[PDB]
């Protein structure tokens, strides 16, 4: 059966929020104790959205390891994922060694700096060629090389620098600059552009560390992008695209990382954003 078939008996019966419900119910819960440190405090922007011990991302110091990400490790689709909140002013440092550290090739951006009014993250990436940014707690150095504006995304070029090495590499930015400040995209389709134009780059593919993905919290825009892409992977790979279940998805991805899919309007927009994907990845 076409995934689209059942979104329409949900929408006509109405049962969005009974079935996200149920999903909330079933998914895993497991322990957070590095994360409720005291040292640890100002680390976290949310005190209800904590990384896992059994997969959290370690920082490689002796003094403190912590860091608010999780690495999401799909093994039938064979890909993984680093899902991390939106860096706060005492955590750039922190966030651009996670990048150097796990080899990541790409960084995806789902928010604005501000929304409603509120800064959502710190402006972590410098904005003119000229102004480089240097983060001493951490020994890095970061570059604008280019910067790529279009109407729903931007597509920056970074270079990050070990300044204990003096090794440098190049790290793309994929910035979604258009998702409203209250509910869902009313169409999936500039959202699945952007999908396109990640792994086209190569920041998906095993020759690199994971993608590190990020919103606000990093768990509902953020697991919006991870769930869609690996539905749309497991369909082509699979001799009945039809058996792919996108709870049964959801659920394997919240072993990994609490929370996944804030609302039954994000469940919604990921079932009609796999539905159009795949009228691509079949032939078209
Ligand atoms: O009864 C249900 N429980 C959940 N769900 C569902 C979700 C993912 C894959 C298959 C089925 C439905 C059945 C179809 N429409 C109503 C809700």
């Amino acid at each position: 059966m076409e995934m689209e078939k059942e979104f329409e008996q949900i929408d006509k019966s109405g049962s969005w929020a009974a079935i996200y419900q149920d999903i909330r119910h079933e998914a895993s819960d497991f322990p957070s104790r590095v994360a409720k440190l005291p040292k640890n405090k100002n680390r976290n922007r949310y005190r209800d959205v904590s990384p896992f011990d059994h997969s959290r991302i370690k920082l490689h110091q002796e003094d403190n390891d912590y860091i608010n990400a999780s690495l999401i490790k799909m093994e039938e689709a064979q890909r993984s994922y680093i899902l991390t909140q939106g860096p706060l002013p005492n955590t750039v440092g922190h966030f651009w060694e996670m990048v150097w550290e796990q080899k990541s090739r790409g960084v995806v951006m789902l928010n604005r700096v501000m929304e409603k009014g509120s800064l959502k993250c710190a402006q972590y990436w410098p904005q003119k060629e000229e102004k480089e940014m240097i983060f001493e707690d951490t020994n890095l150095k970061l570059t604008l090389i280019s910067e790529d504006i279009k109407s729903y995304y931007t597509v920056r070029q970074l270079e990050l620098e070990n300044l204990t090495t003096q090794e440098t590499r190049e790290i793309l930015h994929f910035h979604y600059t258009t998702w409203p400040d209250f509910g869902v995209p009313e169409s999936p389709a500039s959202f699945l552009n952007f999908l396109f134009k990640v792994r086209e780059s190569g920041s998906l593919s095993p020759e690199h560390g994971p993608v590190v993905v990020h919103c606000s919290a990093g768990i509902g825009r953020s697991g919006t992008f991870c769930l869609a892409d690996t539905c749309l992977l497991l369909m082509d790979k699979r001799k009945d695209p039809s058996s792919v279940d996108i709870k049964k998805v959801l659920l394997e991805m919240r072993k990994f990382r609490m929370g996944l899919i804030q609302t039954a309007d994000q469940l919604r927009f990921s079932y009609l954003a796999v539905i159009e994907g795949a009228k691509f990845i079949m032939g078209d």
